[PDB]
């Protein structure tokens, strides 16, 4: 028996809702909200994809290594339920964010907004520590963040834990933000490594083009009867040195340890305290920042002494097309550019110069590469960022560093590299 | 030369299709579908962020551990093609459901409805075996399923393999659900573990606020030449002692074997079974419910002997705010409350008794933890759920178990653990 | 204190844009597209449900092994921005495209068409070598792709690394095609292996049930220095002898190395070049295409020989019910079925005939299993497609295989398997 059916003729082209009036928006993702700002979704991402050559100290035998490699590749869900709950779920399929036992988030976090502009956030995200991290990483100036936050990176990462922020703008002149967090290690009892952070900026211009900034960093941890890894290991602005996401320098790569062990025993270090500051001014087309930090690994056990590092940057930027850097109050921090010229985009000129010390006395004996006393690097980051469009921009970046009292197998105390980037945000 | 175009005007402002008419909402996420039936997409997911703490029993030696992890954070792709075509991919980014080599899925499913009211459905889906496993795991009163499914959780996973099923409600009063599965274990011809599944509910009452519901529950697994880990290894309602999705008890969490062995080689049994039964009441807030299982793991080879086990769960709940649990007849499984209150929500009370015992005679001596004879468990868990609105959900308990023949390192025979979640539907 | 608040009123039904007109549609993932082209976004996937059983050289003891996985699982983003910049990301979550270490992509692209005809594409994507390659795996006819892309299979894959390439139509009969790519392969310097490849189509006819193609392909990668796995390892279209993805054969799976070996020793190899031709000819239902290619693995160290293997495969195919596949000059690529018969769908019969020779001299003792001299494979694949509809198609498959101078441990020198599938594009 052959099937069969009556004809049916369906009303055809029409977008309706059932609820209230639905406004639906793309650039090359999805935005869908109510209009009475009860309910909305979005769903984005970022692809940033890198390509980078290096040598030098960049290299454990000096010599040219490359490396091609999604540096990110969000995808990005978040909405609003019920006017005061918001979600937002940022996924990195590189694998560079994240962990294989814990998820691969950048971000998985709730926020309650009903106190507005206070803000209750909940979940895995990264503790607000610094300027430069606190800019979105579709928009820092720079291919990699400075070489300071890797003396304790600790400061500003989730590292696969759960924790709690409240943060606010403040007498419309300031940002402060305060959280706890539990991290992914436990002591002997397997009770989490807890931390707090707080930040506080006075930025009484805070708009594009027109920014004076300037802003405190407190991060402490307790390490008390927990194993951890107290290395130091800076890329200094090349990320294809080792990296997930892709290709990278393999075995010859040189991410070196500038002080700290892999494993410090339960028993070793007691807590870890960091301290920073922040400035900005901007004047139009015209930006400078810096930052400052200084960390102290408190010994518990006899046998070991404390471990310090301090580090800065300093960085200049200037739109030689005239267009401002955003600028938002509201987590006091820089954001993107938007071209005007649709013909030629924006073009964006920078330098950062980076400078470490690591002060680590438990260091007692000469390797074949690192001297007792403190390792040093400074590094130059020069580079142009072409804004092709609002969803586009296209990258390049000279980088060089030098060292002290660390090298690598080849003598080298310093490296070069360039990287080139294509990212889409959608 | 320079790029120019002449100006092109655009018209704005509408949204419309070429097919038939689309009803586009969202909650938080999004859902579009022709109103004719034939084609729908929703996009959603789930949130649960948990933290706990727990001692005694709960860790090897009896001081407090924590947990701070996502014990799901799915992302629900689901859709209707044809009008008969159904699929629904979710996949958990916490990574606590699914497997690195197989992918992170909770199901991965296509589903012919074409018979409705019967139902077919293929790919990796947990088979039908529980009310309390029926029921979203969104909606599961606890934080954690019963302990009972935990002595042959076998019989509700997907393992990782593949399946099909085919369901149906009955009479207007009955639910039935039959199917077979491929699961991720070898013999030594490469042959998977096949497993056949059944469910029946008589529910003559099932709606919110009116259900009485009875079932029966059948499992069976051919284990012929199959090497298999027979652990039973209950969490005991604290899932923190050992999980993936962020921080857990690490080597301090007390995850115990009650009986079973990680590698049971292959000849060692024959073949699985597990026999259930499933009761519940509800009017208005009130509900009951409870099941109770046995298991059968048949020896093959001479030098293994059978082990048995049995458990069952009872639970009380009321939600003091007056709302009813949802319950759907297809799936005969209960769902969400619904909050009538938009100040407050709605606020629910439960109370579950757990209560399992382990028999394995190839335990012929004691270890330093466990006692020759039966192994038990008691587990007490009681706890609220704030319902803040139909997307968010609060969540506390206290948790206690006490053990027979079994203790941790510290030598605790109970343990107490509380935990904490904050749920996000979308 | 209680809440409290004036009622609002809210307009409900209407979905509305605020820029560019916008059109949405759904056949179970969702477009979303302004209607000057400026911007478009769109959602889907293709879920591939394989379950198969097989014997003889395809198992190492010749008994029956199976496999129940998802051969591809992947969730695929892809919008277009500023009219001339496209973004695809496919990420597979059966876990078998990509890795662990660099994100389990099928493709993560971006393409500038401002140039259209011509076409630039960078980031991580399979570069362009064959046209059973090209076809999409959604409409590739016979369950698994054929096996003399086995003999090199690095020609038409990305391999975890990032590329650029350049495509255009020509003259209206032609498809031109080339493109570098750095691969995930480091020197001893930590430089990546790169690769060059080419396309070329003449495709005088080009549309659906008229065609006639005639191409050439070649790719060359340079393996200085390089540490890399020569293995010649084919599945003669049983993919579950060996996969991720859910169950597979497991330790009784024959993958047998042909020629090559896991660790071929930096400087063994200096380069490896593939030539390729592609032929297709189509009249309405029928259609018929066949491949040659030939791989000179060229030694670079003394000790080392060169490692050569030709391939080829011819498929007849046949639409029963009397539709075209669909065939386009961009990309010169055979596509879908598209189901004329509402009530019963498309049927297609296929035949496909693979044959392969592997010369390895460095094989130059006798093993258990295989012999000195040149190894061979003969394939037959016979089956049916069902096209349920668009969305929907359910296939078997018959597949034979025989071999020279290999077997398994059983002595086979042939092997039957059956596969079927169940897809599911959306
Ligand atoms: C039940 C009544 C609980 C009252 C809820 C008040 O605090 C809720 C907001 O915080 C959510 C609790 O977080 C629990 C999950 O763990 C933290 C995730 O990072
Ligand atoms: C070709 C003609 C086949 C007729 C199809 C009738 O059964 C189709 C429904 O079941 C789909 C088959 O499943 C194959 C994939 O493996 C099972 C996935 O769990
Ligand atoms: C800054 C000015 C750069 C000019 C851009 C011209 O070429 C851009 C198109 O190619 C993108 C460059 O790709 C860099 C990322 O690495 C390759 C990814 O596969």
């Amino acid at each position: 028996r052959l099937q069969h059916h009556h004809h049916h003729h369906h009303l055809e082209g029409t977008v309706t809702t059932d609820g209230a009036d639905i406004v639906i928006k793309t650039k090359g993702g999805l935005e869908v909200a109510t209009t009475d700002k009860e309910f909305s979704f979005k769903l984005g991402g970022r692809l940033q994809a890198d390509y980078s050559r290096f040598d030098g100290f960049y290299t454990k035998n000096g010599n040219t290594a490359d490396a091609a490699y999604f540096r990110r590749a969000f995808i990005e869900l978040g909405g609003t339920a019920y006017k005061d709950w918001k979600y937002q779920i940022n996924f990195d399929l590189s694998h560079n964010t994240g962990s294989s036992d814990n998820g691969y988030f950048d971000e998985a976090s709730v926020t309650y907004t009903g106190f507005n502009p206070v803000n209750l956030k909940f979940g895995r995200f990264d503790p607000d520590f610094g300027l430069e991290k606190a800019t979105s990483s579709k928009w820092v100036t720079a291919p990699e963040r400075n070489a300071a936050y890797e003396l304790a990176d600790w400061i500003n990462t989730h590292q696969d834990g759960m924790g709690a922020q409240v943060n606010s703008t403040l007498a419309d002149m300031a940002y402060l933000s305060a959280g706890v967090s539990a991290k992914d290690a436990d002591d002997s009892d397997g009770d989490s490594v807890k931390q707090f952070n707080f930040r506080g900026v006075f930025a009484p211009m805070h708009e594009a083009g027109n920014v004076l900034h300037v802003g405190v960093n407190y991060a402490y941890r307790d390490l008390d009867d927990t194993a951890f890894d107290s290395r130091i290991r800076p890329r200094l602005g090349m990320r294809g040195i080792a990296t997930s996401g892709g290709n990278d320098a393999g075995d010859n790569g040189n991410r070196a340890t500038f002080g700290g062990v892999s494993n410090s025993p339960a028993g070793s270090y007691k807590d870890d305290s960091v301290w920073g500051l922040e400035g900005a001014w901007a004047m139009g087309p015209f930006s400078a920042q810096a930052e400052y930090l200084a960390r102290k690994l408190k010994a518990d056990d006899n046998a070991y002494k404390d471990i310090k590092a301090k580090g800065y940057y300093a960085q200049l930027a200037y739109t030689l097309t005239g267009e401002s850097r955003q600028y938002k109050l509201e987590g006091a921090k820089f954001d993107s550019v938007k071209p005007e010229n649709k013909e030629i985009g924006a073009w964006e000129v920078f330098y950062r110069y980076d400078n470490i010390k690591v002060e680590d006395d438990n260091v007692v004996a000469d390797t074949a590469t690192r001297e007792v006393g403190d390792t040093k690097a400074k590094a130059h980051n020069l580079g142009v960022n072409w804004y092709v469009n609002d969803a586009v921009k296209i990258s390049a970046a000279y980088v060089k560093a030098k060292t002290d009292k660390i090298t690598n197998n080849n003598g080298d105390d310093d490296g070069d590299g360039f990287v080139t980037r294509l990212q889409y945000v959608f």
